[PDB]
């Protein structure tokens, strides 16, 4: 009855998931798998530009890390079918490389002396349930092999959109995310894999429009909103920290006080509520998947018709990470 | 038949207006008035962080500047009633200090051996017509004393909103501007005049929500949209360059091609049209008041109802400056 | 040790934060002219130093911080604050009253010691904790905790002098931008043509004083050091380079070993190849970086380069608190 | 002078731009493996260097630039490009083939001279225009235009040597971040632990080579200079500080006057207190800043600090074009 976790892909998400797990009661990481030099991985675990110094000590040892006194095995196997997760008692694997984001690619972690459950850090395609914790994790019964923890933006959008739907009914809506730059943008103008003419531009020196998927795909999490939402992003020069705006039409007339009260009533460990006039640096490292900001709510009535704007913050890094760890722990406990 | 211009307030807007005027055929600045040390003003005219080096040479002389060989008188009088604009043949004054943004304060430039017309770089209050050039400058007949060149955001919003209105009819709409930080924000966290808890934060290190006025005040420029638009801003870490999004409902059903075609048909020297996937640095220093970006248009149809998103870029500095100079030249020529 | 803070700016607020985690020290009174609601918001939320560790509420006459009440007043003259009503022994003068005129805090029901957060002038001792705090005997009224740059430079320069003897040296600080720079190009009080420029969009040369004033802290180095700064677009976090000539021939290994031997709570030592974000919020006044040492030997002559990191905010703040606590106890 | 560009990266694109404004020079062929539509977009729109001055259209087999056709190919081996079909005399090799193996461009219907945009190795002369371009006689096949940092350092270091004699010196470049740094923390090819860090959110120490390699351009300074860099968050624009000892006693005024006397099209002189954004797009290879000079005299010994700005992009590009034109004419 301790959740032993394996991480495949020790990038930003995998490293932050490891950090977050150190502060969660019933979870621990007993194996890391990644092709990168362990000295590079240990250094990036110790020092994070936006998320601060590691809370403790990390040493490179033969075959892995010593982290806060405890040994963690680190391997460098290319294929999930060759990873002996069971040797370290791993029950559930966080698949966060980005290369196995499907059910038939990610299920390879489950084999003889492998793992028993898999959570992918991506939408994941067909036959893979998409879980935003505390919004729709009740769709898990335990029989699943591979599930998805959705995207970082989905984990921000979903509880806000669900509260609008549950209380007032959504007709349609357009999302605008004002988003930190990410690793798929160039640091200086140049060709990038995929050939997107905007991600080719210096991400820390520009406002960069970019496409999104969370709004169009919201139906995977909230079925009654399937096809009702669309959106786009503006990437801007902060290294993490983002904000999701939704402009929508509803089935009921509302006021600002009732919209804000509905969000406060929906608050929990995943969906926070604030009336403080915060800015993006204030949500770096938070453990909410989504933090509704009541100061930004607009209910615009013009000749009897209403447009409603609701806004939620998220650390696109740690907010998503905290939600992944909740889903990892819950999925592992329901077997 | 040369427009002799006086500038009161040699801040960013006044300096850029001077720069822009050097490249406009029938206009010239013969007097500058500002309380700042002329050596500071000359240095800031020569070197601009976002708008580049001055196109030519500037020298501090006794009583003013020598700019590209020609002498420009620079004085330091506190009150408009004490400025002898007529001594330098000044017909029209750009009032850009921010302290005389009303008709009874700005009309003091008009006195014996003063100026004859005034353009304020601000909304300006009652009894002051608000002019966005090439959107509503036909409301000027010549009898006016003091007029307003509107705000920088109004000059971006107005032609886009007018084209939606003229072609399709607007029911209502919500504006989001993703905006460069400005001089009313702190460089590092601290108390600021006015006590706004968000402008108190480090403007180049945060996404900062902020209130706007352009959408609510659009009726001063487009009367048939009075009260139909509202909005807000997200200030982000670029030093200039901004983008205005409008999400609206219309009186007619539309498609993306028809919205984009309507914008292209409305293009002129003030309102540009582009289908290139540009980013914010690409519009630094442009002379359009507004540059519609067809790549960002969304027409979302859900169960017969449409939400329409249209997006226009603007250099909140030089875009606004170029519009001010157009209005200055036109106002002066119609006497 | 009950502390009073005059001037709840960045330094004052961070000193309040740092004191919450140091035993035997607490702040019982804050004096500042700003609206307490603005002061409370900025204490709760800090762009570079993170959210406040705990709760802050505005109450009548002050704040409730983590359950404890803190008095907040807006008296404009130090002679008017009754520091003793709240048991305040020592005042952190951080408004920016840097004369021995900081002694107005010290009167009947006022404080009994004062620490200025700046160079303090002629008859004010300048203390960099764990470098020269032995010059305090306890009889002083007003002392100075030096500048943030001095607290970084001093232990590094002292270790060079104690081990090898410094002939002369030039400092280059690659420094975060600060509140004396404009956010966008424009006139600024004082009229410096370079601080008038957008501080987060430029490399901005700026003058310094820490190297020229080092004699106040290390007498043997008086008039031996000079330097300047390059302000660059990070909101906090800085690094001090010193190129020096010495009286002995040295090697990189020997210099690095001397630095490691001098390490303590104020002067840290690292061999990790870190960057500026990694020192945000540290409690060292100075963190020597052995990876950047250069000992260049040409025709028997040597130029020696030593480099130390500091959070120009929290490194300096931690040093102030150390000096506050120590001064109050003697 | 008809120029061929192999490698249409930042340096290649800016060289194309700069050539549009220099008479007697034009680019008639570009070779690069990237999609021409991506290359055309990046030529049109540049984050730091502004919009392209004119029009660019993708046509079959190349671009139409300001009415003139420019051939664009994607041949992966220099031996395969028929440079002479487009009248190309000299090739700017900017892909990053830095051996005398750049001579594969030179064959029957290929080019007849090559300039590498990097240090070129053993048997390749290294030219900084207006510092040592007299070492070219015309018989060379493959030459090097040195590095961007070298083109800044060289005229400043040469003027010190010619006027006063340099004993030794240490360089500190406060440098814009570059494309070899990560935008966010992560593994990078090569495994440098510091270039793995977010380049626009950090002060990042990094190694240099220009000072150690200065002998290739100024023989008298071989083995006399060393240095390092601090990468900081501006997208372009850099500044080079040199702390040196000299063979003569000097003063600030004398040093500044020597720098002014050495000024030309490559090496500029200013007394204006500028900042980094003010040198974006300049055509000087190096802009000496007299406001930052220090001459520190202690017990008869002197440390001399001289500082020069450069746009690590356009300063270097302008120098390459000068060397391209001059090499082609002799
Ligand atoms: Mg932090
Ligand atoms: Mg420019």
């Amino acid at each position: 009855m301790v959740v032993k976790v394996g991480i495949n892909g020790f990038g930003r998400i995998g490293r932050l998931a490891f950090r977050r797990i150190q502060n969660v009661e019933g979870v621990e990481v007993t194996r890391i798998n990644d092709l990168t030099d362990p000295n590079m991985l240990a250094h990036l675990l110790k020092y994070d530009t936006t998320q601060g110094r590691f809370d403790g000590t990390v040493e490179v040892k033969e075959g892995g890390f010593e982290v806060n006194g405890q040994f963690v095995k680190v391997s460098a196997e290319r294929e999930p079918a060759n990873i002996d997760w069971a040797t370290d008692g791993v029950e559930i694997v966080l698949e966060a490389t980005g290369f196995f984001a499907s059910k038939e690619k990610a299920e390879q972690h489950i084999h003889e002396n492998g793992a028993k459950k898999v959570v992918i850090t991506a939408p994941g395609g067909n036959d893979v349930k998409t879980v935003v914790f505390n919004t729709n994790h009740d769709i898990l019964d335990g029989t699943e092999t591979v599930i998805s923890g959705a995207s970082c933006t989905t984990n921000c959008l979903a509880p806000m959109a669900k509260a609008l739907q549950d209380n007032f009914g959504v007709k349609q809506g357009l999302m605008t995310t004002i988003h930190a730059y990410t690793g798929d943008q160039m640091i200086l103008d140049g060709p990038h894999r995929g050939g997107d003419l905007r991600r080719a531009r210096a991400g820390a020196a520009n406002i960069v429009p970019n496409s999104t998927g969370a709004a169009k795909a919201i139906g995977l999490v909230i079925p009654e909103l399937n096809g009702k939402l669309d959106g786009a992003a503006q990437r801007v020069p902060v290294p993490t920290g983002s904000v999701t705006e939704l402009v929508a039409t509803l089935e009921k007339d509302v006021t600002v006080e009732e919209v804000n009260a509905a969000m406060k009533a929906a608050a929990n460990d995943s969906y926070g509520y604030t009336e403080d006039p915060i800015v993006s640096s204030d949500i770096v490292g938070i453990s909410y998947g989504s933090l509704f900001d009541a100061t930004q709510t607009i209910v615009q009535t013009v000749d009897g018709n209403q447009l409603v704007k609701v806004v939620s913050w998220y650390d696109n890094e740690m907010s998503y990470t905290s939600q992944l760890v909740r889903t990892l722990e819950y999925f592992a406990k329901i077997a």
